[PDB]
């Protein structure tokens, strides 16, 4: 099916971007789709909650005293704000590691205002500034916890990566051979699986949170999932930072969902049971996964907000906090409005 | 499967370890001097905002404005009228020099400042807290041309940028005439520099650039020319001789035009349009035309990195230049996919297929898409 977000200058088509989306229930049954909802998709940072699970399920990790903020950073593509780097350093301290132990590299900040601040001060970002720094410290913590040694914690043949590989396939309900692996910008293995399975991970996150809240019997696995949901909802500034879609989405909704960006314009949302989900004809939590085929971030945020509006997730009041993402500014160097965005797609049911 | 390939399948693709990351739809037209279509990718008649790729057509409207010759604009100045420049100091200085030649001030410009198209210029600006103003606009030189036009005909500099102004009437007609289109087949929006900007089928953008390179061939041959073909040959020559004014250091357009040493001109449009005018050569004759050639490209989704990759791939598929001319552009053709720890994690490939002249079954439709 033929689903585009379209940008226009004076009603004249500028760019068009192909949209894929899956809305799934708690068991990962497909409720709603755009484009191809099973598109083989690199989840990139959208997978970090599942990598966080592998760290949290590593024997001895509880001993380090990681708090909800720390777990939030494990789940983060953060903007590398001073407060992100400070929490990375404090997490290194809790496991008696140093920055030299990190196998991720510096890069320009995911926030242009942070990056401009760095440029002004001639600052060259190092390992500790990685958007992925919290995940790498988690991996160091897991490595040391089982006495596997911290050297090579990032390599596919290290037991930490064997744990991550198994945990991703389990959460997706996939055989090992159905998950493909490349290398991320931060130099860890990174999975690809059908986009609907990314929605399933986040439906299980939200369903865990629901199960915890309703005093139900839970595996250690569901209890860990609910703790990850809780940490992301509680400290959304650690997951992203000031002005970032994921932070403003999670603050607007105040514990009702979690949202996570993946690089090259993936998005995942886990939504707790609500009048909205019941309305959509499911009894449980749901998951939403989205890919912009061509990788455009600005179009991703526009489409995710349009999707929430079409699914009736939130009130119009809540969703209005995301107005500048939904209909991004199309204004020239002289303050004249030159065009906008349109959403000529229909959700299939 | 390889025998049922279609324009809808004309993609440039990025991979991580062989896994598809992003894919981008490509549209391209290759046309002769009269604008006959020789080769295509995707939909070569896609209605497309030319944006800055139309700047040579706006430069022609300025140069054919009676009295403009009086101001003493040189080749460097005309090159800046055709520019999307990086706002380097030499670009700002040249703009101020052009403002003096017409006795106008920075205050008469109706374009606004913006971040430099060059990361290196931007870094320098960030460092010194510099806020770009009108005179730094990538489009500054086009705007001074328009002012120059406005003064020469006695129209008033006030509103020179508005559709009702006779300078914008001249642009409107010149663009339709160069495209060989009725007015009603060219649509108009507003550009980032706050001028009218046209949209026409992608193949007519290639036709404009074919006419530029054709005029250059007629001039070099010492053929008698219309005022129009003489002016087009002057624009070609200005762009080819002063490619640093058209863009700047490190910019695809400058490096492409230096590499080819007068054999073609090339211009970026915002949101990933490109236009090339190729002078008659062995290459163009090999491609089955006895004159100059035009190429126009659009990435459907607007990705600029994929545009430079695709344009370089397409020059190589058309046989334009030596491998050794083209290899100044290797870093644009096959962009680096190196992670934060120096490890290559993937790259770009070009699963698209030139059509127009291998011969496929007459029953395989090639639907513009
Ligand atoms: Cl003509
Ligand atoms: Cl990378
Ligand atoms: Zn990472
Ligand atoms: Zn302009």
């Amino acid at each position: 099916s033929e689903d585009f977000v379209v940008t226009d200058r004076g009603g004249i088509v500028e760019n068009s971007h192909r949209v894929h989306a899956a809305v799934v229930d708690a068991k990962g049954r497909l409720l709603y789709a755009l484009g191809n909802p099973t598109r083989m998709t690199l989840a990139r940072s959208a997978a970090k909650p599942a990598q966080a699970l592998a760290i949290l399920e590593t024997e001895g990790v509880a001993g380090y005293g990681f708090d909800d903020a720390d777990i939030a950073l494990m789940c983060a593509s953060h903007s590398s704000e001073d407060r992100h780097i400070a929490r990375t350093r404090a997490m290194l301290s809790k496991i008696k590691a140093e920055e030299a132990d990190l196998r991720c590299g510096g890069h320009p900040s995911l926030s242009e205002m942070v990056n401009r601040s760095w440029i002004k001060q001639d600052f060259i970002p190092t390992a500790v500034c990685s958007n992925c720094s919290g995940k790498h410290v988690g991996m160091l913590a897991g490595a040391r916890a089982i006495g596997a040694g911290t050297d090579g914690y990032h390599l596919p043949d290290h037991p930490m990566q064997g744990r991550v590989k198994r945990t991703v396939a389990e959460l997706c309900d996939l055989d090992a051979g159905d998950v493909e692996w490349g290398t991320d910008g931060c130099n860890l293995p990174t999975p690809a699986f059908p986009l609907d399975r990314l929605g399933r991970i986040y439906a299980k996150l939200a369903s865990a949170a629901d199960g915890s809240d309703a005093g139900e019997g839970q595996s250690t696995r569901c209890a860990a999932l609910a703790h990850i949901f809780r940490a992301m909802a509680r400290h959304p500034e650690m997951v992203a930072g000031e002005g970032r879609y994921c932070t403003m989405l999670m603050r607007a909704f105040d514990g009702a969902l979690v949202g996570k960006l993946g690089a090259d314009a993936s998005y995942a949302i886990g939504v707790r049971a609500s009048d909205a989900t019941r309305q959509l004809g499911t009894d449980g939590a749901l998951g939403i996964s989205v890919k912009i085929e061509d990788g455009n971030l600005e179009m991703l945020y526009a489409v995710v907000t349009e999707l929430l509006e079409r699914l009736g997730i939130g009130s119009p009041d809540v969703r209005s906090q995301l107005a500048s993402f939904h209909h991004p500014q199309r204004v020239n160097t002289m303050g004249v409005t030159t065009g906008g965005v349109s959403f000529p797609f229909k959700l299939r049911g």
